[PDB]
């Protein structure tokens, strides 16, 4: 029999394993989804619906929340649990619960109710008072860190305690986090929540808190170090390897590495023993792209973004991908879904990233899957409940008939969905197709995403 295109999987030939998909709502953007900007009611729960319900939306499985750092809400900070200093480090701190964290708490509630298991909480900063230049903003140091002492004292013990308070008020509240990063993009020097660390400097810190949270009895997952690009990320993990005079290194206390795609995209893997998580990536260009799957490859075009998932888990071996803001009062392409006061948007990046989450279910394992056309790009992985889910993007101007070998299995498929992503479809369901000895033809239209899901 004649074949155009060839795909194969092989399930015996297994890599990382997956823990999600999602997006942050952090810098008050949490409160558009409530209704800041107009938007009703219906719409409200559309978009939780959107994000994070698995049979109606994306199922998204993640939800990055800022620790806020700040001592008002005004502008689009995020308050801080501890807004103002104790005077000293060892003076008892005054922490201020509001049941909000700039929306992020009812989010959580919401994502939460939908099914959503990962909640990762994400430092910007420590408070100011805890830092070498006394603010918030212009990065500066934790007062303590190696090379970074200040006059008012060791702040470092403070700020790992500060952040065991802000999940304890979490999960008191009923919403436990189950991830916990005290940096974002430390390299930045910028007019926002920012602090720096090199990788010994991160290193140092991260066994304080992960000493911490077992005197405590908190089981958490420790992160580092949200770096802005992949190889800014990669140059720190030779100090968080560093195995000190304790026979310990920062990566023993780690459960994820974490990296942003902004500076250097996830196009390799990270060189630690640990799972790694594309945490924050988006178009920040100004660009206003909500309809382009494909059109001349801009930033923000939908097959741009389902290219660039699949390349950090086929390439960059990343076990999650996390967007940056996920909804939002704007007409840039900042977030995946436009809100233009109560009228609900969602782009062609956002139908990438569902293609994806939708299918693609906690604890799933990437599997071996090969194409024998350049124009044609596979990933594949296998969930815990059998099925397996097979992204296809067809960068061809026509389309594409596909020969799709599913290897040995030990129970036959015998029917695959296709669900499609392009600029005429957002993520439509087309008609099943019956498996014959673990192999199936299929056809996919031009410019195109299509995932293939198997039936257990
Ligand atoms: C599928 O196959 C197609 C070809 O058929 C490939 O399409 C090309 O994709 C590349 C990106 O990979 C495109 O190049 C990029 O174009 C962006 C959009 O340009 C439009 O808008 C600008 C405004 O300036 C117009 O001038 C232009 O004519 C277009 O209308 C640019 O914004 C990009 O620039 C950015 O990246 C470059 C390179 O790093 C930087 O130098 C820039 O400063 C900026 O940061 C970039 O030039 C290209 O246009 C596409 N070609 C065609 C014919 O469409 C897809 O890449 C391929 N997809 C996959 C997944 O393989
Ligand atoms: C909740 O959010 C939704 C989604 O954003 C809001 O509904 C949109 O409201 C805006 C205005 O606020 C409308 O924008 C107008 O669109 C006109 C063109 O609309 C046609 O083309 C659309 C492109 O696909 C299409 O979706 C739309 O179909 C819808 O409306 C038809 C007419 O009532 C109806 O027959 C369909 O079944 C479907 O409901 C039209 O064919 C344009 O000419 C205007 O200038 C303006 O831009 C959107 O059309 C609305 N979209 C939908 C799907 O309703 C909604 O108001 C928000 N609030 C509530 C309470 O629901
Ligand atoms: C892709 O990422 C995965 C993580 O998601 C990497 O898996 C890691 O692989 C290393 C092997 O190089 C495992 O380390 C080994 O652990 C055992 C004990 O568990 C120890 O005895 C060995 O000496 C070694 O340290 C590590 O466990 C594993 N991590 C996970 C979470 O499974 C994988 O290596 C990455 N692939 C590439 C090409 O980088
Ligand atoms: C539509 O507004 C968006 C801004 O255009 C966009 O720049 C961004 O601004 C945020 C800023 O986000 C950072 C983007 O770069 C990343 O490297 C970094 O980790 C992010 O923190 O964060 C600080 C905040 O003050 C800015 O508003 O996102 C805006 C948005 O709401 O989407
Ligand atoms: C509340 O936070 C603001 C913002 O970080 C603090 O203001 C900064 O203070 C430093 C140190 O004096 C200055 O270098 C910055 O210029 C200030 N920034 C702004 C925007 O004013 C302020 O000190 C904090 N207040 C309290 C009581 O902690
Ligand atoms: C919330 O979204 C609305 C809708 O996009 C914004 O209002 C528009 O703003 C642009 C300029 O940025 C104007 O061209 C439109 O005429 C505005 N429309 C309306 C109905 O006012 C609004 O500015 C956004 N607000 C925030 C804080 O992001």
């Amino acid at each position: 029999a004649y074949v155009e295109f060839q795909i194969n999987v092989d399930l015996q030939a297994r890599y990382q394993s997956v823990d999600g998909f999602g997006c942050s709502q952090a810098f008050q953007r949490a409160e558009d989804i409530f209704g800041k900007y107009g938007l009703s009611p219906k719409n409200q729960s559309y978009v939780l619906d959107l994000m994070y319900s698995e049979e109606r939306g994306a199922g998204f499985t993640i939800l990055r929340n800022g620790i806020g750092s700040s001592n008002s809400s005004t502008s689009n900070l995020m308050n801080s649990i501890e807004p103002f200093s104790p005077g000293s480090p060892s003076s008892t701190p005054n922490y201020t619960w509001d049941h909000y964290n700039s929306g992020q708490f009812p989010l959580s509630q919401q994502a939460r109710a939908r099914g959503l298991p990962y909640i990762y909480a994400d430092a910007w900063s420590a408070p100011g008072y805890m830092k070498t230049n006394q603010d918030e903003n212009w990065s500066g140091f934790l007062c303590g860190i190696e090379g970074e002492t200040c006059p008012s004292g060791d702040w470092r013990q403070a700020y790992a305690d500060y952040l065991v308070q802000y999940v304890k008020f979490y999960a008191e509240s009923g919403v436990p986090v189950t991830h916990l990063g005290f940096l974002n993009e430390p390299q930045e020097v910028v007019s926002y929540a920012s602090m720096g660390s090199n990788g010994t400097q991160a290193a140092e810190f991260v066994k304080i808190l992960g000493q911490t949270l077992e005197r405590e009895g908190i089981d958490i997952e420790l992160t580092c170090c949200d770096g802005v690009g992949w190889s800014e990320q990669e140059a720190m993990i030779p100090g968080l390897q560093v195995v000190g005079p304790d026979g310990k290194s920062a990566e023993d206390y780690l459960s994820v590495v974490t990296g942003h795609g902004y500076s250097s995209a996830p196009t390799f893997p990270l060189s630690t023993k640990r799972r790694t998580w594309l945490t924050e990536w988006t178009d920040l260009s100004g660009a206003f792209t909500p309809y382009t799957f494909f059109a001349d490859g801009g930033a923000g075009e939908g097959m741009t973004w389902a290219n660039h998932i699949q390349t950090a888990f086929v390439n960059a071996n990343v076990s999650a991908f996390i967007y940056w803001i996920g909804a939002e009062n704007s007409t840039t392409n900042s977030g995946m879904i436009n809100l233009i006061n109560d009228e609900v948007i969602p782009s062609k990046r956002f139908w990438s990233m569902a293609s994806f989450s939708k299918f693609v279910r906690p604890n799933a394992q990437r599997v071996k899957a090969t194409s024998s056309d350049a124009s044609v790009t596979v990933s594949a992985f296998e969930n815990t409940n059998g099925v397996v889910a097979i992204q296809v993007i067809n960068n061809g101007t026509s389309a594409a008939s596909l020969t799709i070998d599913l290897g040995k299995t030990h129970k036959e498929v015998k029917k695959v969905v296709p669900w499609v992503t392009s600029n005429d479809y957002d993520l439509e369901e087309m008609s099943e197709i019956d498996v014959k000895h673990n192999s199936f033809l299929a056809s996919v239209p031009a410019r195109s995403l299509t995932s293939f899901v198997t039936e257990c």
